[PDB]
């Protein structure tokens, strides 16, 4: 009997691409600048992923994801003419967008229906501070906020998923992992979780290949959190 | 400026005395025993607190709060003549009441007013699973659910208060600890937190004397979460 649902956040529930682009161009429209924010996002994510690789590879000490995004921003703005005009405080403002990630239109209605039938919680690699603020700013209801920062690691570390089971007080087969990333669902299913895949074809913006094809080990396959709620029988 | 409020749960927000005594009485009606549940309650908590102190002093391995309550229950049932007539399943049902504690009348309206103005989170010694279920069952809104289980300790360990600051991403002077127990606010105020004391004159039942006098280090003294919300300017 399913009892709790754990949701990945970035990409699965929120649209970080549209957030960085539209809030960046407004950030540059206030000071007077001109930059391709689509290429800014890829570089920021690349530096963010170039540096978190080092953390678990041992080439960088552990630090919250907000700090990694802030430091990655310093590395990418060195390759931009307007980057020097942004002081230490201007770059903190830019970095705070990761705590303001805009939700997909189906996220709030689907989460509310699921919470009325199950225990719901986050389980993502982001910082607790950012995920907390993303859910509060977006009025996304959860019964708890859990990130891998609570065990100083990141998915697919088995102890991140054990954190979910220990915190909610249930066994693996009573829990479901919801995500748009297949490495997440593979690791959770290995540990006995149920897994629900949410196809997010626009996660990385236009002209990007996204693997959304169904897999046999998926317990559920949906194109929205609202659709997943209907499959689980979580009505209005 | 205040940014986040952290709440103790047991006693501060929920009435465990009334939950145990009444639900224990209802539990006993269909099983054929009558007991004085005001003494069973304080025997349970005394047994729990003694086994908990063994975990703290290193004389017993760490387990969740629910497991200590469950073993304390086995302890007190051995001292009552009707204890043997309760099998393991009956005792798990009795022990589950620690996850169903009813809130005080003021808790739900006060938390919602405070959440519309601040980030709010729990920060108690209970288990994550029980505090999570207490808020879900009682419709107590929090932006986050934190307990000392997340650092495998107990207040007033400074690690528990640092967990609150790390998870929400603020500094001590921007956080307030809200509790009905003075030991909690003493440690938090020592660590830079603001502190709000909520007087719960009936935390331990009708005729047990309770320390509710004001203290000079309190930033706020209230008799309800509703009153604290008014003192902080958080109107409906
Ligand atoms: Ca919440």
């Amino acid at each position: 009997g399913l009892k709790a649902l754990f949701f990945d956040v970035q990409g699965t529930l929120v649209d970080f691409y549209s957030t960085i682009t539209r809030e960046g161009e407004a950030f540059s429209a206030v000071r007077g600048f001109q930059a391709d924010w689509t290429t800014v996002t890829e570089q920021w994510r690349a530096e963010y992923r170039s540096r978190l690789d080092q953390v678990i590879k041992g080439e960088r000490p552990w630090t919250t994801t907000d700090r990694i995004y802030r430091e990655a921003l310093d590395g990418i703005l060195a390759n931009h003419p307007w980057g020097a005009s942004l002081n230490s405080a201007d770059r903190d403002e830019l970095n705070s967008l990761w705590s303001k990630l805009i939700p997909w239109d189906d996220t709030a209605p689907g989460l509310a229906r699921l919470r009325s039938k199950y225990i719901t919680s986050t389980l993502s690699n982001g910082s607790m501070a950012s995920v907390l603020r993303i859910s509060k700013l977006g009025a996304l209801p959860f019964d708890a906020i859990l990130t891998a920062e609570l065990v100083r690691s990141s998915k697919p570390d088995p102890k991140v998923y054990q954190l979910a089971l220990d915190s909610v007080g249930i066994e693996a087969h009573q829990a479901m992992m919801v995500a748009c990333h297949k490495y997440d669902l593979q690791a959770a299913k290995r540990l006995g979780f149920k897994v629900a895949f949410i196809a997010r074809p626009f996660e990385f913006g236009p002209n990007k290949k996204v693997d959304t094809k169904p897999e046999q080990y998926f317990d559920y396959y949906a194109n929205s959190v609202v659709e997943l709620a209907g499959m689980l029988g979580a009505l209005e």
